[PDB]
């Protein structure tokens, strides 16, 4: 049984903890609920941690005083199919693995599933540690609870013994890098500096060994990723996301500088020794948009290159940690404003960029967003009861399971076959758009080896692959974003005819090329 | 929102109450969630209680931390048939008003439904209070969260001016005393002596005026029946039962010494 | 009415039938069931047949006595879906045809549906007979019950006045060959030798008119052949089976010589005018496993070629019904070890095996497999009654049908729902691999014809050549078998990601010759 601690006696050297803590609907939360922090107290001075206090990350940390909120977030949706890999015909890309080649993606992704498997998801995706690590069996994939409980719970390591990145099965990579764990955990949150930056208090950085991380590393979607633990009020903890609105002033909304004001962040920095180390950023309302773009934004995460030169930009560079914060037709102005792309196609040789899950991005600007339309709305509405104490349901998934509360209560006109009817529409036509930009994209592909070999010249393949830039961007967005052009179907729609207008050039280009060296 | 309390200076008075929360589940959950003693610890001694300080006996109280169990409670089953009277041939006793004869049961008895309705249901059941309180329209009936917010939100009295137990309409009886009361709430727990007794310390007593008593009441089934609120430990605050098992020895299963 | 002979007149000169029948549970079971015997009684001597009895081979011979089973098997699964070929998108194989070109299953290539239709779908895939047979019209495609009663009571012949395989249509081929019917039908198992070598006694053989031997043919999946009409105990009758378990010694689980021994097969053979005529395996115990490794296997059933020196081998060789009772790993060496393959890539020349159904060896070292799991647990589980007599069901489906007898009772972990998630992971990540191998094997294929016409030397062609031998053999096996992983998903995941292996090794050398061909 917990016994509590005299928080008098902490707020007497954590000053900010105080004013947090003592102001918010945590008041009467006693810090013994998620520190052991005795042998802390008997040994630290005013500015001297001393003995490192134990602070408790785990979601069953809440759980107990939050079930509904926690049993909501753990559910496990079996509808949402597991380990389904985009790059087949039946899913978000068919012609992937022509167009992503040269990139690590090639060698797996798959569809989101539930939040709870993020974590050991990312560890065993085949993209990621070389197959290092796996489930336990193959019966584990189900195991939702047992995932939060803590991914080494449910996983194997194919060699504790070694801690470098490397193959164990053939057709593997190792991109994982310390970077991507910002969006599959928070365990870290007290031995991480901001941006992964370098610092004598942080143990890990950007630089660290992966696996070495990873094993440190234990529960996905920790529930103060959007809740400060101490105020309970709203918040982020992405250092990305901090980086963009507030560092470098972009706002929570870019394009609204009046909504940007009325729904801001707050950033908070803590220090170690007396020198910056980490920050959160606290929201002025309970914005889902905010909370939400931690992790379902486009960003960098990895090594890459610079456009300029075309030299190697590693883990070491801020580059390496970045949310370009941008919409898809502020994206390529936003690349060069850091001189970055991912990887050069194989085929092409293009330099390209890497596109993920830009949802909060694309979301912008559409008539919902615009409406004052948040994610949770629709992703993670309050529950409807006949006969109960309302709360905000965390299954965070898709409405068609939950269209009473996440549609129909707006779209007072519609059924429920109506509402999906309009959802699919949208995705129908974005999807039947998305395939005939890989069409194109993949027709342009394919002639480059053809324009290579008929001695077409550089100069002309050099302006083949600029347009491959563009051609793969205006296309790449859509079938990373998750919605298939719901979140915002003008805007996929207008992006997605640029891609095939880029690729219908290249096409013409190259084709004229390879004819003309013919004919000579 | 709440901020604590200094708990270990109630506890330089409150020794009984230390030993129960400092050891079970509960020790780190603050007085302020249940208590408002600002003004009592201002005027008390550990020999007079000074302002007396308000104890919340609201099911939200502990809903705040426990909704999964809240939830479940408050739910209404609409299966479980409404205002269901038993002296029906197709119900449980066809022949009840002919073998009851003389007994207030006679005017109306139906069967039990969610206990989310226990405290409204006593009130307007027609055998209680001769049909003074009522549901303020017949919608009503459906509102189990209502009910449990408290009854005075759901239900009218048809004179509020007078506090007697008598008919207002001619087919009902008044047969609710305050004991009925001790299964249907203990939002009176502090105000109410062992078994009903007189005593100094007691507002309500098994002689109070029942209509009186009816209105300080307002919450159903309170979480505390079962659970003590300081150690969050298992328990029952019902006189009748303490006394049955505890006072007259019977012990709490009368067949079976060993257990 | 049936009126019962006297068996121990039978008896007097049919020993080996008389220790079966007179010890098993059908020794109460009259001849006259199967057998009218009677003029060959008048006429036989104890070494002469004389006139040769009827031997009822029809599945209702087993109904009057059996009719749970026999319904149960005969029960059509709607959900099959019929005629579903395999080389489309949606399918099993997108990218068959060109993987497959040069081979007869480039016309037509279905997934399976119920056992009912095995011997009628047979006759008419359109890569069979040439198109010859036809239902009697596309009603005909749900009757079930007809197939069993007889293939000719709902099948039409285009010519009933010739014999010989031809084309009747233009996109048909004439792969069938009588070795093809053992896997489909087992009532010419009085006149079809072991193996279908030549033989005085046998009217049918390896090298018969198939289009003759079809019309002597009627019933699919006989009920004798898993369990013996005398002594109603377990066997099988597959002479492939058979040869490969027993005449060469590789037991029934070639890996586990253990369980080899305690669940073993004893060969019974029977002979005519005393020379070895047919044989039979008589089971240990009612092992599934063995007896649906009668049709679920890898096998040789057709024509090939050698790979020492490229020479036809044609029906009359032995090797033409042949089960190499090998897993994917030892497949190329057992192959090797009859000197086989058995078709030509149309585009690359390679020599190539073509891989078909092996679930009885993929089985093989699974997980389910090493616990003494067999095909029936999952597949023709025992019925659950509340109040009924127990029998098994016979009616050979996916065990989704069947969630309850078929995984949750040894599953009580799990939900139904968490069970199909189990399922659906790896058969997700099992054809997200097939789909990749069959990318790279496409991109391979792709550079033989642009190697050719570059000038690309016949040396290198020949490396490629045997690449795509090993490519294709690491992919085709887990198209060919049907539970896209299940059965063993690790093995699948090993052996696809050996094709993609290999594949890229084919493209990356190609490729460099091609461009050294153009900078020279
Ligand atoms: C000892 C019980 C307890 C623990 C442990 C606890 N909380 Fe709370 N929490 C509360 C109470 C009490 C409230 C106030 C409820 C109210 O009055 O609305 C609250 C309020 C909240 C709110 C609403 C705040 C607001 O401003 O609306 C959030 C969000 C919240 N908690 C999140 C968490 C998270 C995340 C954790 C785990 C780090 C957590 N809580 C741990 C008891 C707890
Ligand atoms: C910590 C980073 C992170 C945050 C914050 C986050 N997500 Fe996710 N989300 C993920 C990852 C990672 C997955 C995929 C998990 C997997 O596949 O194992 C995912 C999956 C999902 C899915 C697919 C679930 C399914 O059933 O397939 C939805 C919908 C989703 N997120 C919506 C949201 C919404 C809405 C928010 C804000 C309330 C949110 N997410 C916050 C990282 C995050
Ligand atoms: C900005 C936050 C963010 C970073 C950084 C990030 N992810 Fe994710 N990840 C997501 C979100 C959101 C999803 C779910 C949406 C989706 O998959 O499109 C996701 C899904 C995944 C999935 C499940 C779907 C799939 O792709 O197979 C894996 C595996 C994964 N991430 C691995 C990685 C690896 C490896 C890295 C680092 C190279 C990484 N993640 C970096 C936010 C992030
Ligand atoms: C991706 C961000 C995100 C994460 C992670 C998150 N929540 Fe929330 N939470 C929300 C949002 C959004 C709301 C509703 C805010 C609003 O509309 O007022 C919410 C509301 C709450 C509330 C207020 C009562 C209610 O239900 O409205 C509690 C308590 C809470 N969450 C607890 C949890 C616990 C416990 C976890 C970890 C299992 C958790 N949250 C994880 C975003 C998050
Ligand atoms: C107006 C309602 C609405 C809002 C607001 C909304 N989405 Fe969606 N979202 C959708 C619909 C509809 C889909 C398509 C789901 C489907 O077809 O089942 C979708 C799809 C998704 C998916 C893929 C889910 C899946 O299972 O395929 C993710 C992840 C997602 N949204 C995240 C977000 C995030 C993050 C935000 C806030 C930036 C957001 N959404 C805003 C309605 C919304
Ligand atoms: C501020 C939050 C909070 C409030 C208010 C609260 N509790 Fe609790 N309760 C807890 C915590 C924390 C635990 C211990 C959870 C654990 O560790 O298992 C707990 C434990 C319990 C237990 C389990 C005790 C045991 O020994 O197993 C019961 C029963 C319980 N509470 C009932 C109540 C009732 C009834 C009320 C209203 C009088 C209430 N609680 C008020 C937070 C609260
Ligand atoms: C405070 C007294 C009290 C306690 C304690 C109590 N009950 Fe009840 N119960 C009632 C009353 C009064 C009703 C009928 C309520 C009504 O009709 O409005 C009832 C109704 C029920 C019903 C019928 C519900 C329906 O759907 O019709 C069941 C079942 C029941 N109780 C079981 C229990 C069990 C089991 C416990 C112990 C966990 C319990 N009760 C504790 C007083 C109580
Ligand atoms: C020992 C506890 C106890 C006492 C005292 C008690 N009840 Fe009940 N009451 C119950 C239980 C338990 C139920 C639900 C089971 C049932 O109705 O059979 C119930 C059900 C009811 C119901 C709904 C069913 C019906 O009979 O119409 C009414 C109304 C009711 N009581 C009124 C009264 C009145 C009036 C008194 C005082 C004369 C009274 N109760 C005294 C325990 C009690
Ligand atoms: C005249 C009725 C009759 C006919 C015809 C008949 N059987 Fe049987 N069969 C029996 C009886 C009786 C048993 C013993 C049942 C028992 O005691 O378990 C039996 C037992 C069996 C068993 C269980 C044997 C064992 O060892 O467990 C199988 C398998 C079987 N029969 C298959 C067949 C097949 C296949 C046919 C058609 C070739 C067939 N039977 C024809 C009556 C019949
Ligand atoms: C005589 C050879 C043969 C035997 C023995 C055999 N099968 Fe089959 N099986 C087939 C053929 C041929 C088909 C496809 C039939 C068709 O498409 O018309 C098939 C189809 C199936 C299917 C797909 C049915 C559907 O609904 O699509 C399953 C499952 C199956 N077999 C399992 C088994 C199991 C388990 C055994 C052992 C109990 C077994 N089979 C024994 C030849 C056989
Ligand atoms: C070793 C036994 C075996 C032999 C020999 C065999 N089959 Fe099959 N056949 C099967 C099994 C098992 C299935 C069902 C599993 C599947 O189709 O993958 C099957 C399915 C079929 C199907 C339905 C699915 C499809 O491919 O369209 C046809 C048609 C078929 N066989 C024709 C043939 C022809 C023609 C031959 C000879 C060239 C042949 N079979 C030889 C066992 C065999
Ligand atoms: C592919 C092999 C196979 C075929 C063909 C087959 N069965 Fe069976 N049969 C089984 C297996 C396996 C069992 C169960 C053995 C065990 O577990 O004891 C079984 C059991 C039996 C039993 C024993 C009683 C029972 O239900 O367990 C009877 C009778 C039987 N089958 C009759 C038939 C009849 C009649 C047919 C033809 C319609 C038939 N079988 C076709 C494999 C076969
Ligand atoms: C542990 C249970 C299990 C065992 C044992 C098992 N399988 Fe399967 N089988 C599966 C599952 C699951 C599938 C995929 C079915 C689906 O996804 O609907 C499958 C698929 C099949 C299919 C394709 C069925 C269809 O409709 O798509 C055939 C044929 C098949 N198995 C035959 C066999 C044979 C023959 C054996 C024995 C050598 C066997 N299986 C052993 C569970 C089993
Ligand atoms: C006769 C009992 C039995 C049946 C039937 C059975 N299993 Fe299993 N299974 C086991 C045991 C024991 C292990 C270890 C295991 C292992 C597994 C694993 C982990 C395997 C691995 O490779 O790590 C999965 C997934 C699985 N079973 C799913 C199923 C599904 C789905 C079905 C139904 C098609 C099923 N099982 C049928 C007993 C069984
Ligand atoms: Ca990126
Ligand atoms: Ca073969």
């Amino acid at each position: 049984n917990l016994k509590p601690v005299d928080a008098m006696q902490c707020f007497d050297c954590h000053t900010q903890i105080e004013d947090m803590h003592t102001v918010g609907k945590h008041a009467t939360v006693n810090c013994v609920h998620c520190h052991d922090a005795t042998e802390h107290v008997e040994t630290a001075s005013s500015r001297r941690m001393g003995e490192r206090p134990v602070t408790r990350m785990d979601l069953e940390a809440c759980a107990t005083c939050h079930t509904a909120q926690f049993n909501s977030f753990v559910e496990v949706r079996h509808e949402s199919h597991p380990r389904l890999e985009k790059a087949t015909p039946t899913s978000r890309s068919p012609m992937f693995d022509k167009l992503i080649a040269g990139h690590g993606f090639a060698f797996e992704h798959a569809e989101p599933r539930s939040h709870a498997f993020m974590l050991v998801d990312h560890f065993v995706v085949d993209r990621a540690y070389g197959g290092r690590f796996q489930f336990k069996n193959w019966q584990k994939v189900t195991d939702g609870m047992g995932a939060v409980r803590g991914a080494w719970t449910v996983l194997t390591d194919a060699d504790p013994e070694s801690s470098d990145q490397r193959r164990f099965l053939s057709q593997t990579a190792t991109a994982a890098n310390p970077v991507c764990l910002n969006c599959k955990t928070q365990d870290h949150i007290l031995d991480w500096a901001y941006m992964g930056d370098e610092h004598e208090a942080a143990k890990w950085s950007r630089t660290s060994e992966v696996v070495e991380f990873a094993r440190d590393l234990n529960h996905p979607l920790n529930c103060f990723m959007c809740h400060d633990p101490h105020s309970a009020g709203p918040r982020v903890v992405r250092d990305g996301l901090i980086n963009a609105v507030v560092d470098r002033g972009l706002g929570t909304y870019p394009h609204d500088p009046v909504k940007s004001e009325q729904q801001g962040m707050t950033k908070v920095t803590f220090q170690r020794g007396r020198e910056d180390f980490r920050a959160i950023g606290l929201l002025d309302t309970a914005d889902s948009n905010v909370m939400c773009a931690q992790c379902h934004v486009e960003y960098n995460c990895n090594p890459g290159y610079q456009l300029s030169d075309g030299s190697r930009v590693g883990m070491d560079d801020r580059r390496a940690n970045h949310f370009f914060w941008a919409n898809v037709f502020d994206y390529k102005e936003a690349a060069q404003e850091i001189d970055f792309f991912d990887f050069r196609h194989a085929t092409t040789g293009a330099a390209l960029p890497k596109l993920q899950h830009p949802e909060a991005e694309t979301f912008w600007g559409s008539v919902h967003e615009r409406n004052g339309v948040a994610c949770a709305d629709c992703h993670m509405p309050k529950v409807q009861l006949e006969n109960g104490k309302v709360y905000t349901s965390h299954s965070q998934r898709t409405p068609r399971d939950m269209m009473g509360q996440a549609c129909l209560n707006c779209h007072a006109e519609w059924t429920e076959d109506q509402a999906l009817y309009a959802i699919d529409y949208i995705k129908n036509y974005t999807h039947g758009k998305i395939v005939k930009s890989e069409y194109w994209l993949a027709k342009m592909i394919d002639l480059f080896p053809v324009a290579k070999r008929a001695g077409v010249s550089e100069d002309v393949l050099n302006q083949a692959r600029e347009l491959h830039y563009d051609a793969h961007l205006y296309w790449e967005w859509w079938t990373a974003e998750n919605s298939v052009g719901f979140h915002n179907p003008d805007q996929a729609r207008e992006s997605l005819m640029t891609s095939i207008s880029k690729s219908k050039e290249a096409v013409s280009l190259l084709n004229d090329a390879i004819d003309a060296q013919v004919a000579s």
